[PDB]
C-alpha cells in the first residue's frame, strides 16, 4: 500500500485526518479505507493486526482496551512505510497515562497537551460548518467540553441541524452536509465564552494568565468544583480580575468557617477537617509544579505566612502518615523511613501523629524539586 | 533584637548573608551573631533551637543529622520578626532534596537550581579577591567544584596566598585580609574554563546550550563518567562543539565495541552506558534533558533497522520502570490484563521493540514525552 499526505496541520484531530487521506487517494470513504489498512498490516506481520478497527469512533488509542500498545505500534508502522515522506500521527492522538488530578480525576494526553478524562465528550461531537469549509479540516478541540465557542468567530459550535437530525463530521463528512435533508446546517454573541474559548483554544485573552496548553484545562476543572455545578464561565472572568486577592477572598472564607464549625477542639483540629478541600484540591493540575500550577503556589504563600500567627494554629494542624505522603510527594516508606532515625519526629498509618508546620518545612529542606519548590510564586 | 537589610543580591551566598548582617549591625565577629541568634530562638521558644549552629560552617541545612526540618523552621522566623523589611534568607540556603541523579548520586538545591552532591567542595573555597573589594560579598558558585574561574572578571580563584597559607571568606571576612601576612593576597589566560563558568553562572555562553540552571549543571556530573577522570575544561567545551555528529561519534562508537563484545544480546549489554547513565540528570524534562532525546531519536530512526537489532534488546521489570517512570505494581498490572507481553521480576522476557512502543501510547507526560524531540 503506497499513499500520499495531504496538507498538514498541528490542530487537525485524528478522525479527521483519515478522512482527508481517503478523499485525496481516491478511497471511497473512511470505512473502506480502515478495512484496507487492516488488510495491510496482516500482510507484514503485526502482532495486533486483528484488533484495528474498521470504526472510526473507536480509531482513538483510549477506546482500545487492551490493545492500546499495539495501537500506536500500527501507527508507527503506517507512518515510516506507506507515505513519500513521514507524517507526523502520533502526535495527534489522545493516549491515556496515568496522570490523575485531584482528588481522583483522570487525565489523557495528547501529544504535548495533558487533557483531563472527566471533560472528554462521548455523546455527541459538535461541530462548525465554516471552518470545515474554509480550513478544510477539522479541530482537535471540538471533542472537549469547554470549547463551546469556536475561538476566531464569536459563533458556538453545532449539534442539530435544521431538519432534527445532528450532524457528526466523523460519520458524514468533513463538507458540513447532514444526514437527512442533505443541506448545510444554519447556525443558531456573547463575551463570557468567547474569552473562554480563545483562552481553551492555548491563546492569549486578559486577564487570564499564559499557561501552556495542560494548564488552561487545569483550571476548568477546578472552577467546576467552586460552584458545585458545571462549568459557568462570566464567573471565570470576574473571578480572575481580582487574582490573587480573588483567591485569597476565598481562603479567608474557608479558614474562618471551620473553625466556627469545628466539632472537635483546637488542638485536636485536623488539616482534612479544616483545608481538606482547598489543600487537597489543588495538588496535581497535572503535575505539582508551581510554576504553572498557580492555585497550589498561591496556596502555599496563604499558609506560610500565617503558620505561627493566632498560637500557631496552621502550624499545628494534625495529619496522618497518609497525607503527608501527598504533601512531600513521596511513599509510605520513605515516611517509614524517617521515624526510625527520627529525621521526621513522630506505627499506624492512619493513626494522626504529626504536624502541619512539622510536614510544611520538612518540605522546604528535604524534598522540593526544580518544580515544586518556593522559589516561583515569589 | 532589630534589625536592618543590607543590599540584596540575587547571587550571594549563605555565608555572606551572615557576614554582612553580623557587621553592620554591630556585633564582633561572625561567632558572636550565631550566639547571640541562638538565644533568640529560646526566648520564643523554637523547638529546635538546641540545633542551632555557633559554627559558621554548618549553618547550611544539610549539616544538619536530623534537624534539618527545625533549622529551616529556625530559617523562617528570622525573615519575618527580626528585621524591617523581610530579606531573603530561604532562597540562599543549600537545602537538600530527594532528586537522584544517574546512577545513584544524590542531589542538594539553592532554591531553583539543583546541584550534583559529588560536586560540592568542602575543604576550602576558593575565590576571588576582586568580588571581595568592588561586591565584597560572596558569589555561591564559588561552594562548588567544576566552577574554577572567576567569570566576572577572567581572574582565576586563590586557595593558598604568598605565605603559603590558605584563603576562606567564612573565616577571613569580607574584606580580603589574610591570617599569616595580614596583607592583600596576590592573585595567581585561558578560555576553556573561562566560557564554562560564564554557562555555569547562568549566562548564554556557546557552544555550550541554552538549558536552565537545574540542567547545565546536570551535565558536569554526566561527562565525569564518561572521561572517568578529572574535568577537563577543554574537552568539554569541544565536546559539544559539534552537536549532533560529535554527540553521535561515541554513540556509533559505542555500539561497534559492544556488537563484537545476536537475539540474547541485551539493552544492559549494547546500550547499556548511554542509556541507563542518562534517564534522570537531573529530572526527565526532555525540552531540558537533551542527553536521552537526542539518543531516542538515533533510536527511533534504528528501531526496526538492522532487521530490527535494536528492537531485540531485552529488559527486565525493574529497569523498565526506570523508563517508563513508574512502580512496579503497574507492571504486574499490565501482566494481568496483557497490554505488555513476555513473576520473576529479574525475568528477561521484556524486549527493546515491545516497551518503546508502549510509552508512545500509555505513559506520556509534560516532560517525559515525544513531544520534543519531534
Ligand atoms: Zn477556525
Ligand atoms: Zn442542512
Ligand atoms: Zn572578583
Ligand atoms: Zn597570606
Amino acid at each position: 500500500m503506497f499513499l500520499q499526505r495531504p496538507k498538514p496541520y498541528s490542530d487537525e484531530s485524528l478522525e479527521s485526518f483519515f478522512i482527508r487521506v481517503a478523499n485525496k487517494n481516491g478511497y471511497g470513504d473512511v470505512h473502506r479505507f480502515l478495512e484496507a489498512t487492516k488488510r495491510f498490516l496482516q500482510d507484514i506481520d503485526h502482532n495486533g493486526y486483528q484488533t484495528f478497527p474498521t470504526d472510526i469512533t473507536r480509531i482513538n488509542p483510549y477506546s482500545a482496551k487492551n490493545s492500546s500498545s499495539a495501537r500506536t505500534a500500527s501507527f508507527l508502522k503506517l507512518a515510516q512505510l506507506t507515505f513519500n515522506e513521514p507524517p507526523e500521527l502520533l502526535g495527534l492522538a489522545i493516549n491515556r497515562t496515568n496522570m490523575k488530578y485531584s482528588p481522583s480525576t483522570s487525565a489523557v494526553v495528547r501529544g504535548a497537551e495533558v487533557f483531563p478524562r472527566s471533560l472528554l465528550r462521548t455523546h455527541s461531537i459538535p461541530c462548525c460548518p465554516l471552518c470545515l469549509r474554509e480550513n478544510g479540516y477539522a479541530s482537535y478541540l471540538w471533542h472537549f467540553q469547554g470549547y463551546e465557542y469556536c475561538h476566531s468567530h464569536n459563533v458556538p459550535l453545532i449539534t442539530t441541524c435544521s431538519c432534527g437530525k445532528e450532524f457528526d463530521y466523523r460519520v458524514s463528512g468533513l463538507k458540513g452536509i447532514c444526514c437527512k435533508c442533505k443541506e448545510p446546517i444554519t447556525l443558531t454573541g456573547h463575551e463570557a465564552a468567547c474569552t473562554v474559548s480563545n483562552w481553551l483554544a492555548g491563546h492569549e485573552s486578559k486577564p487570564l494568565p499564559n499557561l501552556p496548553k495542560s494548564y488552561r484545562w487545569g483550571l476548568v476543572h477546578w472552577w467546576m468544583g467552586i460552584k458545585d455545578s458545571e462549568f459557568d464561565h462570566f464567573s471565570f472572568v470576574q473571578f480572575f480580575s481580582n487574582w490573587p486577592r480573588s483567591f485569597h477572598s476565598i481562603i479567608e472564607d474557608e479558614v474562618e468557617f471551620n473553625l466556627e464549625h469545628a466539632v472537635v477542639s483546637t488542638s485536636e483540629l485536623r488539616l482534612k477537617d479544616l483545608l481538606g478541600r482547598l489543600f487537597f484540591g489543588s495538588i496535581r493540575l497535572p503535575e505539582r509544579n508551581l510554576q504553572h500550577n498557580i492555585i497550589l503556589g498561591e496556596l502555599l504563600c496563604y499558609l506560610e505566612n500565617r503558620l505561627w500567627q493566632d498560637k500557631g494554629l496552621i502550624a499545628n494542624l494534625k495529619m496522618n502518615a497518609l497525607e503527608a505522603t501527598v504533601m512531600l510527594n513521596c511513599s509510605l516508606d520513605q515516611i517509614a523511613s524517617m521515624v526510625e532515625q527520627r529525621i521526621l519526629k513522630p506505627l499506624d498509618v492512619t493513626d494522626y501523629l504529626f504536624h502541619f508546620g512539622d510536614i510544611f518545612c520538612l518540605w522546604l529542606a528535604e524534598f522540593q524539586s526544580d518544580e515544586f519548590n518556593r522559589s516561583f510564586y515569589v
